[PDB]
C-alpha cells in the first residue's frame, strides 16, 4: 500500500479509439511494455510511472495537464497540448505552434516544464484523460531509469541530455532533450460517465474547449483539482516548504492582532463575533470586547451565503471574517480575503475562477469576487502602537509617516524602537499583500480615532 502496483488493472475502453482491438484485460505492466518502456524489475525508486491518486495529491504542484491531438500515430503529425497553454506540433519526417520533427520539440518540452516546475517541484506528474496517443508519444520526449540526482546538485534527477550523457533537475536542465522518470495519472481511470468536456463543465465555466490539444490539457487538471481538492477536501496532508510561507504566515498573524486591536480602540465594539475557522483564538487576546466564536471551514466550491451562516445577533458589534470567504459581507465587518488571480508559487490555477492556495495545506479558494465587498471599503496601511517608548538594543534614519500611530509620533518625533517596529511591519503588510491577502473593514473606520488612545 505504497506505490500504484504495475500488475493493478488499467480500464483500457478509453483508449480503444485510438488503439482499436485493445485487449479489456491490461495491467499497469503491460500497458507500459506497449508504452515501449522497459522496467527490467528495477527496486531504485521508480516501480510504476503511473501513481495512486493519494500520491498525486501529495505532487498537486507537479501537476501538467497532458494531452495529445493527432491533427492528421506516427504517420501524421501530433499536436502536443499543456496545461501552460502550450500546443507543439511533432512532425515523424493557446499557444499554437508550427510543425517540427520530434528532436527539437523533445528540447522545446524540457525548457517549459524546466522554467514551470523549478520553484514548485522536484517532479512531474502528467494529468492525463487517456485516449491512446499521449501514451503512445512519450517515448519521443521521455526517458526512464533508475533514481538520480542532479549533476550539478543534490536534487532527483527530471531531465536528461543525450549530447553529454548526464542528468539534472529543473534548475540545471538548460540544453536537456529528455524528461527523465516521469509521473502519469489517468482521470479516467477514477470512473467517470461521458467525454472530458460532458464531466469538466458540470463544474467549470472558466475554460471553455478550444478543440485544441492545450484546451483538453487543462480542462483535464482542472477536473482532477475538481476531484481532489475541491469535492474531497484532505486538510491532513502537510506540504514542503517552496517558499516564504513562514514569513506570510507570521505576517498574516501580526496584521491580523493590528488590524482587529485597533478596530476595537477606535470604535469601542462591546461584541465581536468571530466567524470562521473552528480552531480560532482570540488575536487580540487583551481584548475588553466580549468574543464570541462561529464554526465555518474554509469553502473549497462556493462561497458561503451569508444568509445561511447566520440563519446570533450580528448586527450588534462588528463581524470578524479572517479568511471566511461568504457572498456579500455585512457593513459591520473586518475581513481578510484571499486574492485568487494573484501570481505565485502557492497560489497554483484552480477550477471555475478559483484558485488552490498552497500552504502547509492545499485551500481551494473560491474565485475572487469583488462585489462581496460593497458594503466595506478597503483597509488601509497604518502602525498603531501603545507600548512604551522603550529601545532596549541595525542602523537608524529618523523616521517620518503619518501612518505610526504612536505617542512619539503624536509628541512630533518618533522614537528608534517604534521606526525599527513600524518599518518591520510595514515589511510583514508588504508581505502579506504581495502573497495575494486582501483586507476591507466597515467604512467608519477612521485611523484618526486611535490618537486620543494615548491621552
Ligand atoms: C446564530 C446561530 C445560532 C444557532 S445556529 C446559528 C448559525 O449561525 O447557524
Ligand atoms: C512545514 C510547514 C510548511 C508550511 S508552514 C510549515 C510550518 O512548519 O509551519
Ligand atoms: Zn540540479
Ligand atoms: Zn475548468
Ligand atoms: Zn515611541
Amino acid at each position: 500500500p505504497t506505490h500504484l502496483s504495475v500488475d493493478t488493472k488499467f480500464k483500457t475502453e478509453g483508449l480503444c479509439v485510438d488503439i482499436p482491438g485493445i485487449p479489456k484485460d491490461m495491467t499497469y505492466r503491460r500497458l507500459i511494455s506497449m508504452m515501449g518502456f522497459k522496467m527490467n524489475y528495477q527496486v531504485n525508486g521508480y516501480p510504476n510511472m503511473f501513481i495512486t491518486r493519494e500520491e498525486a495529491i501529495r505532487h498537486v504542484r507537479a501537476w501538467i495537464g497532458f494531452d495529445v491531438e493527432g491533427c492528421h500515430g506516427t504517420n501524421l503529425p501530433l499536436q502536443l497540448g499543456f496545461s501552460t497553454g502550450v500546443n507543439l506540433v511533432a512532425v515523424p519526417t493557446p499557444l499554437m505552434y508550427k510543425g517540427l520533427p520530434w528532436n527539437v520539440v523533445r528540447i522545446k518540452i524540457v525548457q517549459m516544464l524546466s522554467d514551470t516546475l523549478k520553484n514548485l517541484s522536484d517532479r512531474v506528474v502528467f494529468v492525463l484523460w487517456a485516449h491512446g496517443f499521449e501514451l503512445t508519444s512519450m517515448k519521443y520526449f521521455v526517458k526512464i531509469g533508475p533514481e538520480r540526482t542532479c549533476c550539478l546538485c543534490d536534487r532527483r534527477a527530471t531531465c536528461f541530455s543525450t549530447a553529454s550523457d548526464t542528468y539534472a533537475c529543473w534548475h540545471h536542465s538548460i540544453g536537456f532533450d529528455y524528461v527523465y522518470n516521469p509521473f502519469m495519472i489517468d482521470v479516467q481511470q477514477w470512473g467517470f460517465t461521458g467525454n472530458l468536456q460532458s464531466n469538466h463543465d458540470l463544474y467549470c465555466q472558466v475554460h471553455g474547449n478550444a478543440h485544441v490539444a492545450s484546451c483538453d490539457a487543462i480542462m483535464t487538471r482542472c477536473l482532477a483539482v475538481h476531484e481532489c481538492f475541491v469535492k474531497r477536501v484532505d486538510w491532513t496532508i502537510e506540504y514542503p516548504i517552496i517558499g516564504d510561507e513562514l514569513k506570510i504566515n507570521a505576517a498574516c498573524r501580526k496584521v491580523q492582532h493590528m488590524v482587529v486591536k485597533a478596530a476595537l480602540l477606535a470604535d469601542k465594539f462591546p461584541v465581536l463575533h468571530d466567524i470562521g475557522n473552528p480552531k480560532a483564538i482570540k488575536c487580540v487576546p487583551q481584548a475588553d470586547v466580549e468574543w464570541k466564536f462561529y464554526d465555518a471551514q474554509p469553502c473549497s466550491d462556493k462561497a458561503y451565503k451569508i444568509e445561511e451562516l447566520f440563519y446570533d445577533k450580528f448586527t450588534d458589534g462588528v463581524c470578524l471574517f479572517w479568511n471566511c470567504n461568504v457572498d456579500r459581507y455585512p457593513a459591520n465587518s473586518i475581513v481578510c480575503r484571499f486574492d485568487t488571480r494573484v501570481l505565485s508559487n502557492l497560489n497554483l490555477p484552480g477550477c471555475d475562477g478559483g484558485s488552490l492556495y498552497v500552504n502547509k495545506h492545499a485551500f481551494h479558494t473560491p474565485a475572487f469576487d469583488k462585489s462581496a465587498f460593497v458594503n466595506l471599503k478597503q483597509l488601509p496601511f497604518f502602525y498603531y502602537s501603545d507600548s512604551p517608548c522603550e529601545s532596549h538594543g541595525i542602523d537608524y534614519v529618523p523616521l517620518k509617516s503619518a501612518t505610526c500611530i504612536t505617542r512619539c509620533n503624536l509628541g512630533g518625533a518618533v522614537c528608534r524602537h517604534h521606526a525599527n517596529e513600524y518599518r518591520l511591519y510595514l515589511d510583514a503588510y508588504n508581505m502579506m499583500i504581495s502573497a495575494g491577502f486582501s483586507l476591507w473593514v466597515y467604512k467608519q473606520f477612521d485611523t484618526y480615532n486611535l490618537w486620543n488612545t494615548f491621552t
